Parts: C-alpha cells; structure tokens; sequence
DNA sequence: GATATTTGACCGGA
DNA sequence: TCCGGTCAAATATC
C-alpha cells in the first residue's frame, strides 16, 4: 500500500486536510482524503412533536429520502 | 450561492 | 507530555 514515485496526480480526486513535521524525518507528511468522501450519505431525517390542538397525536415531519441500504 | 488549501489548534494514545 | 492524525477558521481563487 505504500510506493516511491515522481509526480503525485494519481488521477483520483484527492482532498488536502492536514500536513505535519514527523519526528526523525527531513521533510512534512501531507494527508489527503477523497473528495467524494460525503457523496452517499444518507441525508434522511425526521421531526417528532406533539400537537398543540390534540396532545394525543404527534405531528411527524419527514425531511429528505433513504439511500441507505 | 458553492468548494479548495493552508496552517495552527485540538485531541487521543503511547 | 511528546507525537501525529484530524479539525476548522482563515484565506484563496473562481
Ligand atoms: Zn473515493
């Protein structure tokens, strides 16, 4: 998983988040994650709350869809 | 609007 | 408390 080379355009989509002095090392590591990291989360959510006009009902809000799987 | 990079802060683990 | 992996605010460039 790990390899020597050149030039550092895998042709992936690569995301720069950080870069550190390491110790016993001349030169910073740079850390990298994929730019589609969030692309598929699943952004489904809901909202519960009792009815003013009828406290033995809830209302219950459905915001987005499921991708989950 | 939006997403990219830089870079010191922050935090967990040893 | 040192080290290194991640976060995030500032900044950039469009
Ligand atoms: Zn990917």
């Amino acid at each position: 998983n790990s390899v020597v080379v050149k030039n550092l355009d895998d042709g992936q989509a690569w995301r720069k988040y950080g870069q550190k002095e390491i110790q016993n090392s001349k030169h910073p590591k740079a850390y990298f994650r994929c730019t589609h990291k969030y692309d598929q989360l699943c952004t489904a959510q809901r909202q519960v709350q009792r009815c003013d006009d009828d406290p033995a009902s809830y209302r219950v809000t459905y915001i987005g869809e499921h991708t989950c799987r």
